[PDB]
């Protein structure tokens, strides 16, 4: 409990490109580097030649794979991956002393999911049964993890960004990853991370919405997305808010929908003329709530002589998405055995002189069960 040293710096990732962790599959071992990716819940790898993977799964090097004589196909937009079901030892050799048989999917054929140029080659989705495919019945990694093994049933992350890295503490908490105290908000249900926000302020202006609108139809933390994404009503209005705080610049209308860059020269970017954006969440108790704040650091991502940053928040249709773009201030828990995700200022967040990310209670905060989407 506390202090996980061989756990510290574990992940690596390309700005854009998501956070991996190295894993081990089969018996010899064979190394992959793998997505984490708490917005779903099937480990998935390359076991196939790919030209995009630097290396895949070969399960006929393995001794100890079991074939499920089943596949599955799992579109989404934009892309698909399919692959054949069977399972195997996997380790994680900077995470936990274990060896755990998981289920894992072979991809056996893949459209706009692997990425040209990155380091990874497979995904470890670290959500729940409920949005596993094929079914509920296909057990995720991290539930094997917890009943094969004594590993506490919790993991956390701490996402730096900037070559990217970073922490994935598995079965516990290391208490060096955050500065303050970690604040509490429930996991609604678990199939997603799912969460409720309850307000949204931008430099610190309410953004007076039926809160039920920040959770339409869902809000969830998902270290598999780069944005903060925010339910179009949400996003309109959010952007106004923002431009008008920002309007000391000017920038093109289709920069603020990620449709093209803006960029200054370097040691040039005018942070201060951009809000803050605070998410209120509901909190452990009745009426009670807490805040997350993050910086233009946060959702400016960095991508000319000069510095060019993407606006990393977009409209979304499938609900609010916490992506690296919040979790990238904040060391985050999730504390599944406690059916709860706890925030905490991360010790490697991006910010300046005058601003810091900052997680802040307790707020008296009535009918936050009203935020829910049903
Ligand atoms: N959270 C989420 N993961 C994804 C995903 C794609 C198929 C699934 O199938 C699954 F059921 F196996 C699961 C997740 C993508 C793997 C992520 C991805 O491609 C990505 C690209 N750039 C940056 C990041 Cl941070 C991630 C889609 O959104
Ligand atoms: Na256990
Ligand atoms: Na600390």
């Amino acid at each position: 409990r506390g202090s996980f040293v061989e756990m510290v710096d574990n992940l690596r990732g390309k700005s854009g490109q998501g956070y991996y962790v190295e894993m081990t599959v089969g018996s010899p071992p064979q190394t992959l580097n793998i997505l984490v990716d708490t917005g779903s819940s099937n480990f998935a790898v390359g076991a196939a030649p790919h030209p995009f993977l630097h290396r895949y799964y070969q399960r006929q090097l393995s001794s100890t794979y079991r074939d499920l004589r089943k596949g599955v196909y799992v579109p989404y937009t934009q892309g698909k991956w399919e692959g054949e079901l069977g399972t195997d030892l996997v380790s994680i050799p900077h995470g936990p002393n274990v060896t755990v048989r998981a289920n894992i999917a072979a991809i056996t054929e893949s459209d706009k999911f692997f990425i040209n140029g990155s380091n990874w080659e497979g995904i470890l989705g670290l959500a729940y049964a409920e949005i596993a495919r094929p079914d509920d019945s296909l057990e995720p990694f991290f539930d094997s993890l917890v009943k094969q093994t004594h590993v506490p049933n919790l993991f956390s992350l701490q996402l730096c960004g900037a070559s990217v890295g970073g922490s994935m503490i598995i079965g516990g908490i290391d208490h060096s990853l955050y500065t303050g105290s970690l604040w509490y908000t429930p996991i609604r249900r678990e199939w997603y991370y799912e969460v409720i926000i309850v307000r949204v302020e931008i430099n610190g202006q309410d953004l007076k919405m039926d809160c039920k609108e920040y959770n339409y139809d869902k809000s969830i933390v998902d270290s598999g997305t780069t944005n903060l994404r925010l339910p179009k009503k949400v996003f309109e209005a959010a952007v106004a808010s923002i431009k008008a705080a920002s309007s000391t610049e000017k920038f093109p209308d289709g920069f603020w929908l990620g449709e093209q860059l803006v960029c200054w020269q370097a040691g040039t970017t005018p942070w201060n003329i951009f809000p803050v954006i605070s998410l209120y969440l509901m909190g452990e108790v009745t009426n009670q709530s807490f805040r997350i704040t993050i910086l233009p650091q946060q959702y400016l991502r960095p991508v000319s002589q000069d510095d060019c940053y993407k606006f990393a928040i977009s409209q979304s249709s499938t609900g609010t998405v916490m992506g690296a773009v919040i979790m990238e201030g904040f060391y985050v828990v999730f504390d599944r055995a406690r059916k709860r995700i706890g925030f905490a200022v991360s010790a490697c967040h991006v910010h300046d002189e005058f601003r810091t990310a900052a997680v802040e209670g307790p707020f008296v905060t009535l009918d936050m069960e009203d935020c829910g989407y049903n």
